[PDB]
RNA sequence: GGUGCUGGAAGGUUAAGAGGAGCGCUUAGCGUAAGCGAAGGUGCGAAUUGAAGCCCCAGUAAACGGCGGCCGUAAACGGUC
């Protein structure tokens, strides 16, 4: 609305893709059953599902 | 903003009173005719001065008083008179 504080938008609880570390990237994806490239989605900032 | 109250004349409007230009009426007399006419007297009095007040400028709302309409958008914000 106009005047309205800003709120910025919602916090996706991922971790930072770049410059991450060649461990952090593994050490919370947990694949277990096959759901990879969703779970590549669902634990990186800002990631699409043609990427994953 | 308008009206009241208070303050301010830069500029116009300003009455009575001062002031007297000038213009009529009479005639001692100039005049063949019709008119002109000095000194007085008697009416109209133009310019120039002549305050508050009014127009104006500011403040004052626990002074008088007032605090709107249409169209959108989700009280609030945007467009217009």
């Amino acid at each position: 609305l106009p005047g309205q504080d800003y709120k910025l938008p919602p916090a996706q609880d991922k971790i930072s893709p770049l410059e991450a570390s060649e461990d952090d990237i593994l050490r919370h994806l947990s694949f277990q059953e096959g759901r990879l490239d969703k779970q590549i989605v669902d634990h990186f900032s800002g990631v699409s599902p043609l990427f994953a």
